């Protein structure tokens, strides 16, 4: 309960407890928002299209880096729950808009391409959702396959890795699968490898040929070994 100030409300006595509903009341700095009730609400709130979270026990806006149900979030200066690329100290972090805000780890795009929020204790970083140096490497997370370079940074298009042709969407770095095309070319990836398919091939009991040099499914009247 609010017990104001002198003359806040309807000429209150210092310390005397006034009608308060639905607005919000910065003291020290501290927030909180009252519901109709002159009651000032706690746990998960949503006021003004923005997302709060008051804590139990002192009903108060927490308002920065702060672990729920085991879990980190990230409440702005000024208490709104924001979601995406954040540094905290050296260290990166980032928060899918889409998962409620709540810490998540995989490769998402920094403002220098993708990067590896790696979970704890990973190939050289010990601390969940922080960017690890994921240098000249494949990875593979939840079966979505990536490559990363000596920036540790995510590709996408055409790609050769120890003598086999790949293709990643640029859009999402996601390796091409099955049957894909690509600037009006039709490319066959196989489902388990992800490597583009050469020369003859049975697809679903029908054969295709395949470029050898360009694996680009063959069209039309084609000479192969002398025969038409």
């Amino acid at each position: 309960k609010y017990f104001a100030p002198a003359n806040t409300h309807n000429n209150n006595l210092e310390g005397q407890a006034i009608v308060y509903q639905n607005k919000f009341l910065t003291i020290n700095g501290k927030k909180y928002y009252f519901d109709n009730n002159s009651k000032a609400i706690t746990g998960w709130q949503v006021i003004d299209d923005k997302k709060y979270y008051f804590n139990s026990n002192t009903a108060v806006a927490d308002t920065n880096l702060c672990t729920i149900n085991n879990e980190k979030y990230y409440f702005s200066y000024d208490g709104i729950l924001q979601n995406g690329y954040i540094t905290i100290g050296r260290l990166n972090f980032y928060f899918d808009s889409n998962n409620d805000s709540k810490m998540t780890t995989g490769v998402f795009k920094g403002p220098n391409g993708f990067e590896y929020f790696a979970p704890a204790n990973t190939y050289n970083n010990n601390l969940e959702g922080q960017a690890i140096v994921y240098q000249n490497k494949f990875l593979t997370i939840n079966g979505k396959k990536y490559y990363f370079d000596n920036k540790s940074k995510a590709v996408t298009g055409w790609q050769t890795i120890d003598g086999k042709k790949y293709y990643f969407n640029p859009n999402t770095a996601i390796a091409a699968m099955g049957w894909q095309a690509i600037d009006g070319k039709k490319y066959y990836f196989n489902p388990n490898t992800a490597i583009a398919t050469t020369g003859w091939q049975t697809i679903d009991g029908k054969k295709y040929y395949f470029n050898p040099n360009t694996a680009i499914a063959a069209t039309g009247w084609q000479a192969i070994d002398g025969k038409k």
